[PDB]
This record gives C-alpha cells, structure tokens and sequence, in this order.
C-alpha cells in the first residue's frame, strides 16, 4: 500500500492488506484475511473465507454475495459508507444482535455484521445497495423492527 490510489490484491492465505492513504482497492481472495482501506474513500471486498473489513475514514464500499462467509465491518467514519451485495433485497434479512447490526442472504450462510453498529452513528453504513434497489438507514431499522417481530 501507499498514499496513492492501490489495488491491493491478497491471495488464497490469510492477508493483511493496508491501504494507506488514497481510494483504495483491497480484494482478500480466499482464506480470512484482514483489510484496512484507511484515510479515503476505498473499496473492500473479503471474497471467501471470514473476514474483517476495516474501510477507516472516509466513504468506503464494502462488498458482499453469496459465497463470501462470515464477516464482519469495523467503520470508524464517514457519513457515505456503502455495502453493496450482489443479491436482491428481496433476499436480504437483517437483525440486531447485542449492539451489532447482522445482515444475512437468505438460503444461504453467508453472513455480514458491522461491528457496534448500535454504539454510535460513526459504526454506522449509510445505504445497503441490493441488485435491484437501495436501503438507508431509516429503512434499516424499520427492517430490524419488522424482522424482529417475524
Ligand atoms: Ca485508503
Ligand atoms: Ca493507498
Ligand atoms: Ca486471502
Ligand atoms: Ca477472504
Ligand atoms: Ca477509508
Ligand atoms: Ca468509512
Ligand atoms: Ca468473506
Ligand atoms: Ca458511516
Ligand atoms: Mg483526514
Ligand atoms: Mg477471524
């Protein structure tokens, strides 16, 4: 990694990709790997295996599908945080477990949390854009609720 724009590339190991400074690309591969976009607006993608997704400062998109495991979002700020899953929102659950917010793909075991999501609005993602359609934060929560009385 640098100050500069990186594509940051790991491998079928566990990885620790840094990216510095800069929008940032960071691709895990498989295995758990460990992805810090940092200061800019980057992007993360921990691909298979479980991994944590540390987008840092900064408007970070941080992508998800089937086939992407377990993991889990650690934010630290911005105010236009994005995941963006490939499936339908249709397919999409959501659910407050403790203090963090778990989004799962129906039918499958995949499985996204963002860490403390209910500690403060600086853990916080601002839109989940689905195939077909995006969700805000209000609507999150109405989610939550909805799902919690499923
Ligand atoms: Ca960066
Ligand atoms: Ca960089
Ligand atoms: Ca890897
Ligand atoms: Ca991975
Ligand atoms: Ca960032
Ligand atoms: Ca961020
Ligand atoms: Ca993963
Ligand atoms: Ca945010
Ligand atoms: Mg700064
Ligand atoms: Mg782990």
């Amino acid at each position: 990694g640098s100050a500069r724009d990186d594509v940051l590339i790991g491998d079928a190991g566990a990885n620790v990709l840094n990216g510095l400074a800069g929008n940032d690309v960071l691709s895990g591969g498989a295995g758990d790997d460990v992805l810090l976009g940092d200061e800019g607006s980057d992007l993360l993608s921990g691909d298979a295996g479980n991994d944590d997704l540390f987008g840092g400062q900064g408007d970070d998109t941080y992508l998800f599908g089937v086939g992407y495991g377990h993991d889990t979002i650690y934010e630290s700020g911005g105010g236009h945080d994005t995941i963006r899953i490939n499936a339908g929102a249709d397919q999409l659950w959501f659910a407050r477990q403790g203090n963090d917010l778990e989004i799962r793909i129906l039918g499958t075991d995949d499985a996204l949390t963002v860490h403390d999501w209910y500690r403060d609005a600086d853990h916080r993602v601002e839109i989940i854009h689905a195939a077909n359609q995006a969700v805000d934060q209000a609507g999150i929560e109405k989610l939550v609720e909805a799902m919690a009385q499923y």
